[PDB]
């Protein structure tokens, strides 16, 4: 019983975008001038990316030895959900758990004369409870043919680190399992719509979005950590209050680069301006508009009840069986503050930056400005520039060359305006960029 | 879209190259970013720009 | 374009110089920066402007 | 043109100043700043404004 391939390609599944070697062949001045000089570029760059399947070579000077293997490395790799840090505690085997929450009452008027019959008289405390059920009960399989995989290992050393590699990747995939159910959960609670919706722009559109939206984050947060409490910002609303060191800011890598690179960096002392609660950066969200969510550590009740290993063997087929059961609950507190922070749409295009924000010219120099326009879309748009302040004699051009008249002594703003709406009614966005002049 | 054109692109063309690194170096990982479409994982001072 | 017509130009003619020196300082040489074509190396130490 | 002028006239009358002071103390002198016409150099402590 033995498996063998004949005649397979090297390059299988390579689409090439172009040929790299008739480039280098056919190079008259170009770029590709450097890999000239270069003897074995055509043996290198054919198996420079790597052969997926493996033939028998054999060597040189005696036809009859076939070439061996030199080295042969095992790579491996762990991986943790960073959303591991919002799990409870462990409950052995307890069926359920129920959660409790007692409102607050009304204030009565003060009267002795009613208070003579109306002593023995009951008032519920208003008490809320609500339950959560065990919902998760999975098992990862996998086998391994220890005695069958001899053969294709010489060293022990290999053999044991292949065996490592296998359990590596069956705790790999229970990892990222739980990541994607922790995903799950705030998805669920997004589409069963019992969030706190407030509505914004889109931060990653412009840099006033995002300022803007940075400004609604924070007047949440400190609305949210009041000592009296309020009743907005929790489904079947009830008075209750959080705490800063308690409140959590999910939001992805897009928007953190963005925040730290147009805002944090150009702002001075920044503390007041960097968000206030703790920020967890994950891969997206699946829903359609939900860009960052701010919750509470309570917020989450995950909790699990079962993490079991179990080996069987097979003597008859000389393999084992590696069984791993993870049996968990995942729910959600309603009781817990949550802010879903949606935006709708965007235009088509959304701002003009001119590239010299401020400058300064002589009374008979000129000035390149340069504009790069924010758009969504796969669609392009011109621009048309202006000049707001100026004398006779200073004009720009269509290209964004600017000429100063040979005598003037005032504020130049040079305008660069992009139109996206119809006929008959016309929106635009300007980008402005201020110019001083100096004398001659 | 340049590097070179404007600030208004260089700027971008950074908070790209942020974002790109960030989500490389997640703690689940990914298979985005790669030839074998394999559950793979990055580090910020294994990355070479 | 010039030193003294614009600020702009001032910072454009430092960035071509710091681009020219990092060039002339790259380690693998370059034959491109010398009258008669010879891949040369120099060091930023040795550099005088 | 004029220090009191505008903000552009007064920098540029301070970088017509720091030029004029700098070529005043250059080592080698020069005969372009005395009634005489005689080579000879200033010093930036004896220099007063």
């Amino acid at each position: 019983m033995r498996i063998t391939f004949n005649d397979v390609k090297t390059s299988l599944g390579i689409t090439e975008s172009y040929d790299i070697v008739n480039a280098i062949r056919n190079s008259q001045g170009d770029n590709f001038k450097s890999y000239v000089p270069l003897a074995t570029a055509n043996n290198v760059a054919e198996v420079g990316a790597g052969i997926l399947i493996n033939q028998t070579v054999q060597n040189d000077f005696i036809t009859s030895l076939v070439d061996r293997i030199g080295l042969v490395v095992i790579r491996q790799v762990s991986l943790n959900n960073p959303l591991k840090k919002f799990k409870k505690g462990q409950i052995p085997l307890g069926r359920t758990i129920e959660e409790i929450y007692t409102d607050i009452t009304k204030e009565k008027q003060y009267d002795a004369e009613e208070a003579e019959q109306k002593v023995f008289e009951r008032e519920m405390p208003n008490v809320k409870t609500l339950f959560h059920e065990r919902n998760r009960q999975g098992f990862y399989h996998q086998t391994i043919q220890d005695d069958s995989l001899k053969t294709a290992f010489v060293s022990w050393g290999n053999f044991e680190s292949f065996v490592s590699s296998i359990i590596n990747a069956i705790y790999n995939s229970a990892e990222v399992d739980e990541y994607e159910y922790m995903k799950l959960l705030v998805d669920n609670y997004y589409s069963k719509g019992l969030f706190t919706t407030v509505k914004i722009d889109e931060p990653t559109s412009s840099t006033g979005a995002l300022t803007e939206f940075v400004k609604k984050m924070r007047a949440t947060a400190r609305k949210l950590t009041l000592p009296q409490g309020s009743r907005d910002w929790n489904s079947m609303a009830v008075r209750t209050r959080s705490y800063m060191e308690d409140l959590h800011l999910i939001i992805d890598a897009d928007l953190e680069a963005e925040l730290d690179v147009d805002v944090l960096a150009k702002a001075f002392n920044m503390n007041r301006t960097d968000f206030l609660g703790n920020v967890t950066v994950i891969d997206g969200f699946a829903s359609t508009g939900l860009e960052a969510v701010l919750v509470d550590k309570d917020w989450f009740m995950v909790y699990d009840n079962l993490h079991k290993m179990e080996t069987v063997r097979n003597p008859r087929g000389l393999y084992w069986n590696y069984y791993y059961h993870v049996w968990q609950t995942l729910s959600v507190s309603r009781f817990a503050n949550a802010v879903a922070f949606v935006s709708g749409d965007v235009p088509a295009v959304t701002q003009v930056i001119v590239s010299p924000n401020i400058a300064a010219v002589k009374q008979g120099g000129q000035q390149q400005f340069t504009a790069y326009v924010r758009a969504t879309n796969a669609k392009d748009h011109k621009v048309v520039w202006s000049v707001e302040g100026g004398s006779t004699g200073t004009a720009i051009t269509g290209d964004g060359l600017l000429s100063v008249s040979g005598n003037e002594d005032n504020q130049l703003t040079v305008k660069a305006t992009v139109d996206i709406g119809t006929e008959d009614k016309p929106k635009l966005v300007v980008g402005e960029a201020v110019v001083s002049i100096r004398p001659n």
